[PDB]
């Protein structure tokens, strides 16, 4: 009887050792994730691998490019709710992550904005201001014109992105759903995601 | 017929090669594999695969 | 010595039972996906709730 008892106890001991090893592995995985988030320069919106390949190709070739969210910021009076709505609409339209380039670049598996100010009706220039970084090859005036190029009103098959969550590009009308608060446009919003 | 496949100036179009210009925007699509959403054949291929 | 051996075998048996449960659940997830494709009315593009 004593031997059977000790046998069962030893079996459970080995089982607990397996469990503790697995939990050590999980702790190491969590620490690896913490390291990855600490080292990361800046969070990004949703993307396809083809987009990352194209942007690595751009780095190799040397195109002057920057994503929209990195080159823009809301004016202070635009409350967080409007920030969320505008960012959601831009994400649905795909302009939130599109590339602003000093050259009239034609993207491959990517979206590129170009200066075509839609001076009729309101434009995002009313609500947004540039946030170019220190080594940005893009010009501030280009970003401002592109902001003017994003209409807040639609004409026929026109392109527009309103602050109320409504957008359109083509003979169409669109509205954005909820996909979280603003997390990429603006300096604080980008910091929010990494803090989370 | 409303949807064009050539640039409408600063407008809306989607080229045959998958490139598109949308207002002030110009874009190009990524790999998505054979058609799965458009057409009965595509839907059947999607389901069976 | 015999009890060391039997303890080892019991430990590996317990791990086998645990992994049998794990494989049962993975195969059940595969079954659920197969049923969903079997019961596919149409393909759904990217969407929000």
């Amino acid at each position: 009887v004593v031997n059977d008892y000790i046998t069962d106890i030893s079996t459970k001991k080995k089982l607990m050792e397996t469990k503790i090893e697995d939990k050590k592995h999980e702790l190491e995985a969590a620490r690896a994730e913490l390291h990855h988030w600490k080292t990361l320069k800046m969070p990004n919106p949703d993307r396809a691998k083809d987009t990352e390949a194209f942007r690595l190709q751009l780095l190799e070739d040397g195109q002057a490019f920057i994503p929209f969210y990195a080159a823009v910021e809301f004016q202070d009076d635009v409350t967080e709710e409007q920030k969320e709505r505008i960012e959601s609409a831009l994400k649905q339209t795909g302009i939130l992550d599109s590339l602003i380039t000093e050259n009239a670049l034609a993207p491959t598996h990517d979206r590129v904005i170009r200066p075509e100010p839609q001076l009729l009706g309101y434009t995002l220039a009313d609500y947004l201001r540039p946030d170019l970084e220190a080594d940005s090859l893009i010009s501030n005036k280009l970003v401002d014109e592109i902001l003017r190029s994003i209409s807040l009103e639609q004409e026929g098959a026109g392109f527009h992105v309103d602050v109320d969550g409504s957008y359109s590009l083509g003979c169409l009308v669109g509205h954005a759903p909820n996909e979280g608060p603003s997390k990429y446009i603006g300096r604080s919003s980008r910091k929010r995601y990494q803090q989370e």
